[PDB]
DNA sequence: TTTTTTTTCCCGGG
DNA sequence: TTTTTTTTCCCGGG
């Protein structure tokens, strides 16, 4: 019945999910298993609390078709940290039969090919891709399931219509242009009010069920008065220790074993109200008892003390008590010990902004929400559930708890979030009709008529009537025109077939809205190219993004008159002029009318790449916050994003028909992926020895630095003299001085000491000197 | 004795040699043979008339050698049909027992190594530079043996002096920074008057002889007085028909068996006089017999006729009789089917105006020189003895003849020419010690420093002490000074080093002098660079030639207004500029100081670029030369020589240090790489079908065009829209109308007809045309 | 005044 | 108002 083994599964599959500690499932996991004919084909949507075992039942679908049916499936997943979690846990679970479970998240882009997987665990807009190459090669048979996670984000998000945008094109293709279920589905969401116009849309079946093994209490508090549930007093709070009194309510959970939860309505705020708890345990504490062990929390300061940025002032006066900080201001590696930490035991109070709210998973007992009103505006219904999900700590606790705090002058703006469910899933595509289509409708017409399933104006209108006529229920006419005057389509005497331009856009997978922007930085590009330094190359690679961080005007316009005289050459050819920023840092605006949205575009991406350049020339990261406004954990974020962009510029230019252009931007790939080198490590030890004169020396010594750099003096200024570039010192009959000392001020030792024979004598005595202490 | 039997060659050897039909030997060969110790070990120089067998002590000694010990062996040779020609008969008279008989000249690289190699066929300069990979690599033991042919050059050439730097370098590295003879030398000059000088500049043996087969007399004739020897009357002339009485003399000559050579001083005057003879032989022998075949010189007109360029109006009105011409302004292919039928029979009457004096070997009959002042200078000696040293036929007849017609004006400018022998050697270093120095002595020092054999200046003191001072009898110190302030060398506190720019220049091998202005082309590249056209890439390849062609300044101009938009922005990035040709083409010529020496140059090499830009774009011969003034010889070399300096500064970007200007030269060596289609010739047989349509069409059809053509219309219109770039056709935010239009001229089929659509049905017509007459 | 995520791929014998 | 000559190199299994 309910025990796993009544279920027909494999003898390992069952003996590894036992060694979980899993043995019976929910009478809802049954039910919605035995609904209709979901076993045997056809598709399901269901939507249950994440409280419960949601994945159960998925789990043992996909087993169930793989094992019978060979064909791939697909587990799309909305962000890269849960993916890559799941398929380290599908692949310890299936590690045993043979089903080769590889994940395509992130950039760790497997090392097999796609036919030769079985299962694969697949982000949003990469699966998106997949599908449109497995539609231009003909071998879209091989899918034989698709599985979706997270159903309710197709409504309306900067990135949610993919499923939209993809559910519908292979059911048609698959069913309606082809005539039991060929492809299967299967989907989840959360208590959606109109779940059934959902699985009517793709033909399932629908289970709604409402089952939490802790009964959480939303208690909202206002003031002294703890009226909650439907406005009832159930407790009236007493003043306890006070210099809100947020202090006095986390001390009762403190005390037994519990730990609280705090979301901050800014970073910052959670530095606040980090330090102001760690002031009061420690009052009167070390002079009822604190509860806590030292011998692991000292442990962890010596992880938090290793990084090559180094400790945090803030993560040293409270992370000795059980109080630290969780906000997106910090390393991918420090942020992930403060979790590590929560796991199990040592620190017990938390903070956070919004990253604990959505793709972390730490339960824990009650939650302080602070205040109602985040950034100005209203709270989201969507949000507030959200945090609330993870107010109860599975297989310990009774009960959990959620107690908003709203101040007395605003009372009715937590009754409105306590008191609602969700609202209703639009389409994005509705919108308009006869005003200016929407760019989803663009993007959702181009990507099938390039790979050729759709060729007369007939055929595809058929499409438009299988996604967004029966869902809720001329634009398409409209919608061709688009097409056309931007070149993306070619018509003939009805026809349509694809150009360079539209072949280019759907292989690299930008967008048809901002493909516009890039080709028109591309073509600017072939008529003028500097080859000496490596910015007018960094200009071409640089991510596109549109609001990354508070942009400062007047700084940029300190840093444009202090650039060198070969590095000013690029500016004026890229587009970026002087003129323009006389009118901005004198508290401007942005503009409408084309030509303004061209500049400001121009604009934005020179100082990203600016940044860009300075880590790749060293530029310690203590002094890159000084001078350009940034963060830590914005740095870490450029790096990786700028990876991915220079090897999809590269097959854009492919597909166009430029093929000079397309040898230097392969070239530049190895330079910007910066990497952690090992072996150099050791070589690294040097005071003056950068990661550029590591593989120079490394010729010659591979060694230490106490008998391998004591090896001659003339050897050793020799080995680094020619490893420079040329770069003549005398100039020419057309050259200017200031030209001339820009390449006299690139030889120099860096950084930037003495001479190049100076610098001969002094490493010498550096390293004897250094000898001497370690031996 | 003088039997090839009783000399000790190995079997397969003699029985070769005996197969051309050479049996003895004269005895001035055996005399020079057991002239002292030549035989083991120490060199030899020798000087004997180019009419009797002058190889054979050359090959009997390098056999002797390479048989004896295993050695590699080089045997440098003037140009580059004879360095062919002696290769074929090295090969084939070593073709049994095993050498591997391989040669550099020009681009018919080894496909093996020098390693494998045993004995090598190299030119003047491409010895050199494998002397001095030689020297880079520590593998200089393996020479045994160095061949040097035509000695006497080494004093003064263009290119002649690389003898006077091989020869003194590899002496003195073998032998006196080393402590038998370790590498023997052996030479051939031509009766110099210090020959002794020279034999003992290189420690050698001398042998001196003068023996012809034939006894020719030097039968100058002025006016009707055959007036020669030493001044004496020995005929008298009578005048036979006539309209000098030039072709009277040829009369006698052709009637019995003879044959007649005229030296022509200038091409078109080889036309002049070739329509004349030819006029008096049709004149009153088709209205003595003129003793002609017919079978073989019809068969002869149908090899001149399937030339791609077609056959000439004036090698039709003359070929027909044993009259024709053999300037430099044909064919290679065209040129050698003239001297194929010299070779024996059917053509007898012959013009040239030098080409036939040094390159070729055609003995013939008595020999006319015509006029003795040559381009309005008085005839070199050298020159002179050159020509009549081919008046003389081997085998046939007793006796040869050389007369020169001399108008009785000048009298005496024969008799001078008549009178004389040679002149005595210089050294080209001598010119001037105290005064700027040579070109010659800044390679020779630069080029042993870079290698690293001479580094102290008291070592390479002594380096100039074997070279000039013991050939005919400050000079160092400036000539240090003038590789220093130019950055190619570096000094220390004395000991010199090569810098980044000096190892370029050895390893390109160009020359210490123009290697200024290649090198101040690629620095002025890396500030802007036009990717759209392949102008501003063929402006770095292209030849640099002192003066190849008369650069007419009108057309120049002309050109220069109806240029594109797009390739008119090349033209100001390279530096040739409107102002500077107002200045010309009125009546200017050239100047000094520095500045105007750049500013010739960079003109120069625009109107070479210009013309090489047709040939890849088709644009046929025929109107080439019709819009540039050229000529049907000298387009053909401009190919040759385009594709060995493209592969060239690649060599000198790579040692520079700069890689990314590498990539983009390395990847235009394919496309200057015209050759001949075979394959794509069958497919070739269409009117609208040029080179660059034939891949496209290949990879659908790969037929003929009865059938393949005739395959559908929108396949054929749709295969050929997309194989063109982008090249996008509405205008930019930023661009103007010109440029816009430059982008939608191009996808115009081409030339230049109708529209895109209605060529294919204009193709697909044509094409049916075509397949009717066929079958 | 906070939270994310696209691309194709070379190395060994010669 | 004619006659010449430099450079290093990739393709197959995956």
């Amino acid at each position: 019945k309910l025990l796993l083994a009544n279920w027909g599964l494999p003898k390992a599959v069952l003996e590894k999910y036992h060694s979980f500690g899993v043995k019976k499932m929910f009478e809802w996991q049954a039910e919605c298993l035995l609904l209709g004919q979901v076993l045997e084909g056809k598709n399901l949507v269901y939507s249950a609390p994440t409280s419960a075992g949601k994945t159960l039942v998925a789990e043992l679908l996909i087993l169930k078709r793989v094992l019978e049916m060979r064909k791939k499936a697909l587990f799309i997943l909305p962000f890269v940290s849960v993916a890559k979690e799941k398929k380290y846990y599908l692949q310890s679970l299936f590690q045993e039969v043979g089903i080769k479970v590889d994940g395509y998240m992130g950039s760790t882009s497997p090392s097999r090919h796609f036919s030769s997987l079985d299962i694969a665990v697949c982000t949003i807009e990469r699966a998106n891709g997949l599908i449109n190459r497995l539609i231009e090669e003909n071998k879209m048979d091989l899918l034989g399931m698709v599985v979706v996670d997270e159903l309710h984000m197709l409504g309306d998000s900067h990135r949610g219509y993919l499923l939209e945008l993809l559910l519908t094109k292979i059911c048609y293709i698959t069913r309606k242009s082809a005539s039991s279920n060929a492809v299967q589905i299967v989907g989840m969401s959360a208590t959606l009010p109109n779940l059934e116009l959902v699985a009517s849309w793709l033909n399932a079946e629908l289970y709604h069920t409402d089952f939490r093994p802790v009964p959480l209490l939303e208690s909202v508090k206002v003031g002294n008065s703890i009226y909650d549930s439907s406005m009832k007093l159930v407790r009236e709070f007493e003043p306890m220790l006070q210099v809100d009194h947020v202090v006095s309510l986390c001390y009762e959970t403190i005390c037994d074993n519990h730990s609280v939860l705090l979301f901050c309505p800014s970073k910052k705020w959670c530095e606040k109200l980090a330090d102001i708890i760690a002031r009061e345990f420690y009052n009167l504490h070390h002079q009822p008892p604190v509860i806590l062990e030292q011998k692991e929390l000292l442990e962890v300061m010596d992880q938090l003390r290793r990084l090559p940025s180094g400790l945090d002032s803030v993560l040293q006066k409270t992370v000795p008590w059980g109080v630290a900080f969780h906000h997106a201001g910090l390393t991918f590696e420090e942020r992930d010990i403060i979790e590590g930490a929560f796991r199990q035991g040592l620190i017990r109070v938390l903070a956070a902004t919004s990253t604990l709210s959505s793709g972390v998973n730490l339960p824990a007992r009650r939650v302080i929400i602070r205040t109602p009103i985040f950034g100005g505006r209203p709270l989201d219904i969507l949000t507030y559930k959200q945090m609330v999900g993870r107010a109860g700590r599975k297989g310990v606790d009774t009960v959990g708890e959620s107690i908003l705090i709203c101040k007395n002058s605003e009372k009715s703006k937590g009754i409105a979030l306590l008191q609602g469910s969700l609202k209703p899933v639009r389409s994005c595509l509705q919108r308009r009709e006869g005003e200016e289509v929407t760019g989803s409708m663009i993007r959702a017409i181009l990507e099938i008529i390039v790979g050729g399933v759709a060729s007369t104006s007939q055929d595809m209108h058929t499409y438009a009537a299988c996604t967004f006529l029966a869902a809720s229920m001329g634009a398409i006419e409209a919608c061709v025109m688009w097409l056309l005057e931007n070149e993306f389509i070619q018509s003939t005497e009805k026809v349509y077939h694809p150009t360079h331009l539209g072949s280019a856009t759907l292989s690299s997978s930008l967008s048809p809205a901002d493909t516009l922007d890039i080709f028109a930085d591309l073509q600017r590009a072939m008529k003028g190219f500097v080859l000496e330094n490596d910015l007018h190359i960094l200009y071409l690679v640089t991510p596109m993004f549109e609001d990354w961080t508070t942009i400062d005007w007047y700084r940029f316009f300190c840093l444009w008159e202090k650039l060198p005289t070969s590095m000013k050459r690029v500016a004026e050819l890229v587009g970026v002029e002087e003129g323009f920023l006389a009118r901005c840092v004198a508290a401007a605006a942005a503009a409408a009318a084309a030509a303004q949205h061209r500049q400001m575009a121009i604009h934005k991406r020179f100082f990203t790449s600016l940044v860009l350049l300075d880590l790749i020339s060293e530029v310690p990261l203590r002094e890159i916050n000084q001078k350009y406004g940034c963060n830590r954990g914005q740095i870490q974020s450029l790096q990786q994003s700028a990876a991915v962009y220079a090897g999809m510029i590269t097959v854009f230019s492919n597909r166009l028909g430029w093929h000079n252009m397309e040898l230097l931007l392969s070239q530049f790939q190895k330079r910007l992926t910066f990497g952690i080198q090992r072996e150099l490590c050791d070589l690294v030890r040097v005071s003056l020895l950068n990661a550029q004169r590591a593989r120079v020396l490394y010729a010659s010594g591979f060694h230490t630095v106490a008998d391998l750099a004591r090896a001659n003096i003339v050897e050793v200024e020799v080995i680094l003299k020619n490893a420079v570039p040329f770069k003549s010192a005398r100039k020419a009959v057309d050259e200017e001085e200031e030209a001339v000392e820009e390449r006299r001020n690139m030889r120099t030792i860096w950084r930037k000491g003495l001479t190049e024979r100076e610098a001969a004598a002094l490493i010498v005595e550096e390293a004897r000197m250094i000898l001497q202490q370690d031996l």
